[PDB]
């Protein structure tokens, strides 16, 4: 399960529990996503189209 994630002519990829600090504001949803043992990238994700897996996970309804 990864989610694909393309910021330009890079493709990355990010792992859904390895992102651990998230918090949901505004439209994009904010997150971090740890890589680098330091660095500690940073990015967002409009909810346009977000996973399925995403939303069950943390959106746990029944």
């Amino acid at each position: 399960a990864t989610v694909k994630f393309k910021y330009k002519g890079e493709e990355l990829q990010v792992d859904i529990s390895k992102i651990k600090k998230v918090w949901r504001v505004g439209k994009m949803i904010s997150f971090t996503y740890d890589e680098g043992g330091g660095k500690t990238g940073r990015g967002a994700v409009s909810e346009k189209d977000a996973p399925k897996e995403l939303l069950q996970m943390l959106e746990k309804q029944k």
